[PDB]
């Protein structure tokens, strides 16, 4: 008994909210024995008795005890949570709502165990996080509340983002591109990224830039046939969802967001090509309504006109989603939590490098308009460096597209660069 | 339309949390019109647009707007709650969970209207309270 105080405590609190008066009394007494034996420090005083009448409405009383032991008894966190989630799945709907109420205060304590000298304790917090992901997938009626209670709070814990984000990707990878587990984890990160917009965005972009950079080891005729296509497909759905409301922090990542778009325009299933169009629309819309930047009234008119051009039938053709009335409908699906979509119409249109110029030259105009009102801006220099690194390296799937961009955004050229370009033609 | 700013505000927020991607976009546009026409003071900036992709997971974004207008726009309280509660009974279980999230920040404003010189406003808070009592009786799972 002295080895499992955490397991006995969950049985006491869960049964304190039962609907049977006799069971509630047994729960009160058991909770009194624990506080005496283990010298747990609670707010009030307790006393064992027979014949107590305990009201059925007991939520606020239960939560006060849980909210206190969590603050000044951290060493139960790993035992309590493992058992709290386990009994979550064995209870009825009405009791399930209670488990969320007194479970939330204990999540803040996971910081003390995230980097605990790899003593196999770090191996358990990752195990617990897996359980929470499983709950989110199955219970669809409580979904609006789980986001605001569980995942909403974890976002605000700075030291825990790296591990939490890492588990998200692995869960999606197993499911696959169209899987349910991948769709939920992509839509769940929105709650996670609210607490720390800057840290979550830089990490998701950081991983997307490295995976593309690692395709040079094993070149393939096309990007889809590569072995890392799945890792680049799911991570694109993460960026789609974070683009709305400037959760990607365009103020410091614009050079890279344009960089990824060029390598992804018009590639993949129709559901993925409708996502790249939507991603651009969200980024431009974020520039207009961003406060960290001070654009003159003249420039804002330039952006607002570009925001309208990209929605014309001319540009639906460049992105390869012609015959589509609205891109938003194709990108999303109402039954994403129910089933997994089956890709169809493997026939896919060919992409012409003359279309990559028109897109790459409309984005360059957008960037230059913004640089006028931003002193000593480095957006264009950073974008040019990325283009060079891929232009003069052998990769049959990426090199042609990097060359087309490099000559479009470059402002200077020397003999040596003109020498290498001819040598590639040779 | 200028006599019911609080009635349209609930239609905008309720349909931002829908499950239909087209329905979210039109709801976002409606919220932009009010903030301009009625000079409502929100935290960030909004811009009407066509073609936006708005994620299905929208719980925390909605609460931030609701939580801000409530703090610095109290004079919409009575119209908002009367309509917020009415929409509660016409929605599905999943949306019932959303209305609770952004409804609570407004309950704190009933103090200003509890003793408003018996101007028939005090007779309305008693009507609002009666509605909340009805919900508690019927919904046994929540």
């Amino acid at each position: 008994p002295k080895d499992v105080p955490g397991t006995l405590l969950n049985i006491a609190l869960l049964n304190l909210g039962s609907s049977d008066p006799s069971l509630r009394s047994a729960a009160y007494n058991l909770l009194c024995a624990l506080t005496c034996t283990f010298n747990l420090k609670i707010e009030g005083q307790l006393l064992e008795t027979s014949g107590l009448c305990i009201p059925a409405n007991n939520t606020l009383f239960i939560v006060s005890i849980s909210k206190t032991l969590a603050a000044n008894e951290p060493h139960l966190t790993l035992e309590f949570l493992e058992e709290c989630i386990s009994g979550f799945s064995k209870s009825s709907i009405e009791l399930k709502h209670l488990c969320l109420e007194y479970m939330t205060p204990w999540l803040s304590n996971l910081v003390r165990f995230c980097k605990h000298n790899d003593d196999a304790k770090r191996q358990r917090v990752t195990a617990i996080l897996d359980k929470l992901i499983t709950m989110t997938i199955n219970e669809k009626q409580m979904y609006p509340s789980i986001q605001a209670k569980i995942w909403g709070s974890l976002g605000q814990i700075t030291d825990l983002l790296d591990v939490v984000l890492d588990s998200f990707i692995k869960t999606s990878a197993t499911g696959g591109l169209g899987s349910i587990k991948a769709e939920v984890m992509a839509d769940t990160a929105v709650a996670l990224a609210s607490g720390n917009v800057k840290l979550v965005s830089s990490k998701v972009i950081g991983r997307m830039c490295k995976i593309i950079d690692k395709t040079c080891l094993s070149p393939t005729p096309t990007l889809e046939q590569h072995l890392m296509w799945d890792d680049i497909a799911i991570l694109a759905r993460y960026m789609l969802m974070l683009s709305f409301n400037n959760s990607l922090d365009v103020a410091a990542h614009l050079p890279y967001l344009f960089h990824v778009v060029t390598f992804l325009v018009a590639t993949g299933p129709l559901s993925l090509r409708a996502s790249t169009h939507g991603l651009v629309i969200n980024i431009i819309h974020s520039l207009c309504t961003c406060s960290q930047l001070h654009f003159s009234e003249e420039t804002k008119q330039v952006l607002r006109l570009s925001l309208t051009e990209f929605s014309l039938p001319k540009f639906y053709l460049l992105f390869g989603i012609s015959k589509v009335k609205s891109a938003a409908v194709i990108a999303f699906r109402s039954s994403y939590r129910d089933r997994s979509f089956s890709p169809g119409s493997y026939e896919r249109e060919t992409f012409a490098l003359t279309s990559l110029e028109t897109v790459t030259e409309a984005l360059l105009e957008i960037m230059e308009a913004c640089m006028r009102d931003i002193p000593t801006c480095k957006w264009l220099d950073q974008w040019t460096e990325l283009a060079q690194r891929f232009a003069f390296q052998y990769n049959p799937s990426l090199q042609p597209r990097a060359l087309v961009v490099f000559g479009c955004i470059s402002k200077r050229v020397s003999h040596g660069q003109i020498k290498q370009i001819i040598r590639i033609l040779s």
